[PDB]
């Protein structure tokens, strides 16, 4: 039984003078604090390329198919030729198609952001399309598959309060099974990309996320636990002068800003 949103309305602001005060950066965040109520939004209601941080909504979709018996763990997924994908992965180094174990795919495509294993989930999973369908059904209102990752270009969507709100739902048990989400939120601790909100936290914190990165944007979203107690929902996207490390930069420097002030009270 969740508090009410109690906009953080000066942090709120301080983060609004920040974001805006560096030339050619554009970003959107969301945070929500599970215990206090306490947000923060500064264009996190912004439609923003999604990179990889897509993958996140996938993810759900592929344990509901699970959950729903549609899919199975153990299942033998194809990586066809026409699935294989470029930039981060593995499986494109293996001969095509060669089979893997649905979960094996599933896991991939969020601890290294694996395309290939990527587009072989939406295809098993029956497409955008269907998929889009699931995300507006989830109360996600700009998160769309436009085309196949690695999506360079950048055309799949997705808002920083979409991937914030779905991963308050997963957190508080909502949408999956028992079994379905606490794999969820193992495989999404074990990323091997924590150089954007994870390097914002305090010793002893743990954080389930993905991060998407491709050179015009750059983010992640995520849940953390706090060694006081505390959760928190995050998710903060950058558009960026291609691979600017300023980018990257001020999502750590937000990151530590929230984490901080959440301490503090």
């Amino acid at each position: 039984t969740l508090p009410p949103e109690r906009p953080l309305t000066n942090l709120q602001q301080q983060i609004q003078q920040l974001v805006s005060r560096q030339p050619n950066l554009t970003a959107g965040l969301y945070f929500f604090n599970l215990d206090s109520g306490a947000s923060l939004n500064v264009g996190g209601d912004q439609v923003f390329p999604a990179a990889s941080t897509i993958k996140f909504p996938i993810l759900v979709a592929f344990f509901k198919a699970v959950d729903e018996g549609r899919v199975t763990l153990q299942e033998r997924l194809t990586m066809r030729p026409d699935l294989i994908a470029p930039e981060a992965g593995t499986l494109q180094y293996q001969k095509p198609n060669s089979q893997y174990a649905a979960l094996e795919v599933a896991e991939l495509m969020i601890t290294i952001s694996d395309n290939t294993a990527t587009n072989m989930i939406i295809d098993r999973l029956g497409g955008a399309a269907e998929l889009n369908q699931q995300f507006q059904e989830w109360g996600l209102e700009n998160t769309v598959i436009n085309n196949p990752l690695p999506d360079m270009k950048g055309t799949n969507t997705t808002s920083p309060r979409d991937l914030a709100t779905l991963m308050l739902k997963i957190g508080q048990g909502e949408i999956l099974s028992p079994r379905s989400r606490d794999r969820l939120l193992d495989i999404m601790r074990r990323t091997v990309t924590n150089t954007l909100l994870p390097a914002g936290l305090g010793k002893g914190a743990t954080i389930a996320h993905k991060t998407g990165d491709i050179g015009i944007v750059v983010g992640d979203a995520g849940m953390v636990d706090m060694p006081n107690g505390q959760r928190y929902v995050a998710a903060m996207m950058v558009k960026r002068p291609y691979n600017d490390p300023r980018g990257s930069e001020l999502i750590r420097q937000v990151s530590r800003m929230v984490y901080q002030a959440f301490e503090k009270l």
